[PDB]
């Protein structure tokens, strides 16, 4: 009976703690002005201590559902992208369902690294039209916590958010996902990552706090890498729904940093003006940064039936991925 | 076109250090026999220095796309189920893609705890289904890394193993997965729990040792929970697919200890020679369970066409799951 899923309601969610480039300016002995410049953030918000991912994650999940108007009892499953769960084990995503009163919803945590929304989203939208029940599909990160300061690039861009979307079964074809396209290149395994706390160095006791946290060797050519995992997978995804970046709507890639969205934007030839800017206010959240902007893009202007959106992100892995969704 | 998926190629692996009960009722201190007495575990096997997590999921991915005979650019999706990633960040499966040659996949992570398999199966099936392409669905775990040699059930069940399916889609209806269900239940969360590493408690420098490893508040109360999980879940699949479970030929729960295996079988009423076990010999490797199980039945037996599968699991969370496969 169903063949489409539709973004039914969009939520957002950030901590207290509003941090200004100022603050991180000084902290690393960066001239005024620094962050702004390179990356394009102007501010971005941090976790407190006590705040919880999943907490965060409900209050952006909560904000979804009741814009759906969604009965709890239709949530058959939630999905929770996110690097920063709160404990190692268990999942995070079953505290998620469990709080905002889902009763008849599994869930399960992916990991996907900044890919990992997309990768959920196209997942959850197989669910939604193979089983025609509802999917909460959130994404969030506390990457405050995994900031390094000898990696400036993680000072100046990591942010705390939640984004979530709900997805319910629809009737109709021709709208909804067109189509999606998910990649992996492994040979940039090593160009980001965390050397301890999995299974190839469990962290140990004589062990200090940035083993755990995140180092990059070379942010260019990350930077390279991302932008043709997202040029790349969003043309596949246009030629498979027959459509041009004339077509789309609204352009929403994840927010890595100004320079990075430009960079597709332009090889894409979609006018910059199309293009969701939340990274200046929001910061680099990861996996969060694509939901929270579908969220703040359809409060400033609710999503209108026909309207094309082009989603595409990519992350470490290194992995990539592109949707294109027709209201 | 496609209308279902079918398991196509099924593959395990586990390491070469094989653990007999004596060594480990040694370290404990047990009197001889107890851990085959209370688990129905006679051995089971442990990583050794170097051996990743990647590394043993692309043995058992390789040996399901050898049994599945599939062009390496027929995969577009590599699901990896673990709750022992190599890193942090990024996730293992883009490596484990890589490593594999599967060019045309994307890559992802899901972290299920003991449910992981049975989730990334369902939602692989519908990516099949919308897609008409093919997945590789691996599960993978090191557990022997997290035991805590104070957790006595921790020591004397967990095991390292990975089993992998490759999912291929079918044109035929009536057959594949005639239903799943997938739970959750929160309430369980804080009863299977490691303290430090995620988000609420970040590894640091003077981490007790212990924070890092598995915690278990009530083992009679995980138990219960799990087969009470197992008993739901497999009894609305089987009811959705308008089966009993006479109509079961091959029963396959998660591998947790023969007593959960016995109870659960029991109380859906299945004959206990239709139950496939592998604990004896492979012990509790987690999400890597029921996929292990698939490759071990499947290559003492093959699978053939009418055949029925009803496989199910439960996990911290907390999480459950059931699926019934239709060869």
């Amino acid at each position: 009976q169903t063949r489409s899923s539709r973004m039914a309601g969009f939520g957002h969610a950030v901590p207290a703690r509003c941090v200004d480039n100022a603050e991180i300016e000084a902290s690393l002995g960066l001239e005024a002005g620094w962050i702004e410049r390179r990356t394009g953030i102007r501010s971005r918000y941090w976790a407190e201590a006590g705040d919880t991912l999943s907490g965060l994650a409900e209050r952006a999940g909560r904000m979804a559902l009741e814009d759906a108007k969604i009965n709890a009892d239709d949530i058959a499953l939630t999905l929770l992208a996110t690097s920063t769960p709160d404990h190692l084990l268990p999942p995070s995503a079953p505290l998620l369902a469990h709080r905002l009163g889902l009763t008849r919803s599994g869930a399960i945590d992916l990991a996907g690294a900044c890919s990992g929304f997309l990768y959920a989203l196209t997942l959850a939208d197989g669910f939604v039209r193979t089983y025609g029940r509802a999917v909460l599909v959130a994404a969030a990160n506390i990457l405050s916590r995994r900031i390094n300061p000898a990696e400036r690039a993680s000072a100046v861009l990591f942010a705390d958010a939640a984004g979530a979307v709900v997805l319910t079964p629809c009737p109709e074809v021709k709208r909804g996902v067109l189509s999606a396209d998910l990649v992996a290149d492994g040979s940039g395994y090593d160009l980001i990552q965390i050397a301890a706390g999995g299974s190839s160095q469990p962290f140990s006791a004589g062990m200090i706090a940035e083993d755990a946290l995140m180092t990059m060797r070379d942010g260019r050519e990350v930077f390279s890498r991302a932008v043709a995992l997202m040029t790349n997978t969003s043309q596949r995804v246009l030629h498979e729904a027959e459509l041009t970046a004339a077509d789309i709507s609204r352009f929403v890639p994840h927010q890595a940093n100004a320079r990075m969205s430009d960079a597709v934007c332009g090889n894409l030839g979609i006018e910059r003006e199309k293009t969701v800017r939340t990274i200046g206010s929001f910061g680099n959240s990861s996996a969060a940064t694509i939901p929270l902007s579908l969220s703040i893009t359809n409060a400033e202007r609710p999503l209108a039936g026909g309207e094309t959106l082009l989603l595409t992100a990519a992350g470490a892995g290194m992995t990539g991925g592109a949707v294109v969704y027709r209201v």
